[PDB]
């Protein structure tokens, strides 16, 4: 295990794509700069998330570094959306490549982070009892980082999709259930279908999920890209989401029956989550949401033979694309198998775990394996700041931030991909936000300043700016966002230009002093 410094210009706090982006720029920036990292290795969730069937919802073309040429030109993506093998191995060459790990402190997880007031730096212990003394913070811990009764006495096999095991788990005839049908549990299911006698999939709220038609990428395509990544890179930076995609014009209301059966039938059959954006007013309007829901749940209807447990799996009463938009391959179609049984937990709450498996208030499920598909790493931080106060305190409402970058009372502290969340390509919102974190801490040494804080009026001017461009969209309808709503709506494009222009002027809305 290498030991963490005693002092450093930099502490970063995670080793995924963002702490990984930040130890680097920091290096190159000629600034001293440690990483801490509760995994044994790089990856984030690509190093956590090693069930069956994980894959990212974003092509593999745009879910990728930019800030290497070398790394463009050399690494060759297979699919169009990259499998968590593949994406860890894709970071796995990047710290190879750039020698990023001499830089990591790994198996260790930092509990407590105090800010001296009196020498400008913070003081950062570890669950190991390390204490480091860094100038600043970057919290690149991310924001994907269960309470059931009598779980501990189940007698069988416990697996839990974020903390998957690092061998390969044959769960060739056994009954397995899976609890959850988020992400993790739509894309791991059909995988332990193919194995299981039974499969016992545990849903309560159904998910909107569309196909990914996901395919082998096409190397002339891939070699005609490499050769104009970077201006292709840049048009992602000019988009809304920060990926490509049309941005259909209509409004869903104002065509006829026939028209939005024939635009949608052709993403649904294109895949992917560019449907979000087939009519300009899908996340804005509710009619014109509905329309749009009522065709997918129609197809949900039409995939599933059974009418009783296709309808048990069509999501109603919240409006669609409001949360994540999930791809799904071959889950519908998993629910015509013999050996596959939806279990309505709606209907029939879970009571407790039993040692032979789970009870529902009508039956109880015999298992030999339980599959638990799962601000919250920065919460269960000890971060205290100006007058000694908790950010989980100051953050109990949500998270209250200045660009969602930094927040008032905590000088010197940055948060990556943490609050306002700004694009559904993470891999461009995360380049931003490290660049613009890094380059300010640059700054700060080239004029010798050592304290940066956000201004509180801004930071409110801020929330409330954040709150008004929701309430132009569907998104505050459900509370998966929630008092302090904590995602900024506006687009990728529009949120670097904003953070461009505070730079630009003298980082306005920070007080920078020695
Ligand atoms: C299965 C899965 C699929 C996803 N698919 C997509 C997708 O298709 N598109 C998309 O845009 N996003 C996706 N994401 C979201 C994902 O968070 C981002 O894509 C991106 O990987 C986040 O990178 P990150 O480095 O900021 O955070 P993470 O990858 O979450 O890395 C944070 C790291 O910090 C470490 N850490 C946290 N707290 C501490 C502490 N106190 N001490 C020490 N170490 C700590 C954690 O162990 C972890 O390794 C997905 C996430 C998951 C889990
Ligand atoms: N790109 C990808 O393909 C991918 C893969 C994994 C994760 N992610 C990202 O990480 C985030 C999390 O996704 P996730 O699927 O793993 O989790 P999730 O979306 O939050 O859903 C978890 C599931 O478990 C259920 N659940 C939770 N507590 C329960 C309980 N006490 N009893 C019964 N059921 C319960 C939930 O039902 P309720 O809805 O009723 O609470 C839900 O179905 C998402 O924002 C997603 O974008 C992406």
């Amino acid at each position: 295990r290498r030991q963490p410094p005693e002092e450093v210009d930099v502490l970063v706090v995670g080793a995924g794509f963002s702490g990984l982006y930040a130890l680097y720029r920091l290096r190159e920036l000629g600034r001293s700069v440690h990483v801490i990292e509760t995994a044994g290795d790089v990856g984030g969730v690509w190093y956590w998330n090693r069930y069956p069937g994980a894959r990212c919802d974003i092509e593999s073309i745009e879910y990728c570094y930019s800030f290497s040429e070398e790394v463009l030109q050399e690494w060759n993506w297979t699919e169009r959306y990259a499998s968590q093998p593949e994406i860890l191995r894709y970071i796995n060459f990047v710290a190879d490549k750039f020698d990023l790990r001499s830089g990591i402190t790994f198996h260790t997880t930092v509990t407590a982070a105090a800010f001296d007031e009196a020498t400008n730096t913070w003081t950062v212990d570890t669950n190991h009892g390390d204490r480091i003394r860094a100038r600043y913070l970057i919290m690149a811990s991310g924001q994907l980082s269960p309470n059931f009764p009598g779980l501990k006495d189940f007698a069988g096999n416990l697996y839990h999709t974020g903390n998957w095991p690092h061998e390969p788990v044959d769960f060739s005839g056994q009954r397995v259930g899976v609890i959850g049908t988020g992400s993790s549990g739509i894309q791991v299911s059909p995988q332990i279908a193919k194995q299981a006698a039974e499969l016992f999939v545990f849903q309560r709220t159904p998910h909107f999920a569309v196909p990914a038609r996901n395919a082998p990428l096409d190397p002339e395509f891939l070699a005609d890209l490499k050769k104009r990544y970077a201006e292709f890179r840049e048009e992602s930076r000019n988009t809304p989401g920060g990926t490509h995609r049309y941005q259909g014009p209509k409004s869903a209301l104002e065509v006829s029956d026939e028209e939005l059966v024939e635009t949608l039938e052709r993403y649904w059959q294109e895949g992917g989550p560019d449907i979000l954006a087939a009519y300009r007013d899908i996340l804005r309007d509710r009619d014109a949401n509905e329309r749009v829901a009522e065709f997918i749940r129609n197809k949900i209807r039409n995939t599933v033979r059974d009418p009783e447990v296709a309808e048990r799996l069509v999501p109603k009463g919240y409006p669609f694309g409001t949360k994540r938009l999930i791809l799904e391959i071959d889950y519908y179609e998993m629910f015509n198998r013999d050996n596959v049984h939806l279990v309505d937990t709606l209907s029939a709450p879970i009571e407790t775990i039993t040692p032979r498996g789970v009870r529902t208030s009508e039956r109880e499920y015999e298992l030999d394996s339980l599959v638990l598909a799962t601000t919250g790493a920065l919460f269960k931080i000890d971060i205290r700041g100006v007058g000694n106060v908790a950010l989980k305190e100051k953050w109990a409402a949500g998270p209250r931030t200045y660009l969602g970058l930094s927040t008032a009372g905590f000088p010197n502290l940055f948060f990556i991909a943490g609050p306002g969340s700004p694009g559904i390509n993470m891999l461009v919102s995360i380049e931003q936000h490290v660049e613009w974190v890094t380059d300010h801490i640059a700054y700060m040494f080239k004029n010798g300043l050592t304290r940066s804080e956000a201004v509180l009026e801004k930071e409110d001017e801020w929330v409330e700016h954040v709150n008004e461009i929701a309430d132009e969209t569907l998104y505050p309808m459900t509370a998966s966002w929630y008092r302090v709503f904590m995602l900024y709506v506006g687009g990728f494009h529009r949120y670097r230009q904003i953070c461009d222009e505070v730079a630009a002027k003298g980082y306005e809305g920070f007080v920078l002093t020695h």
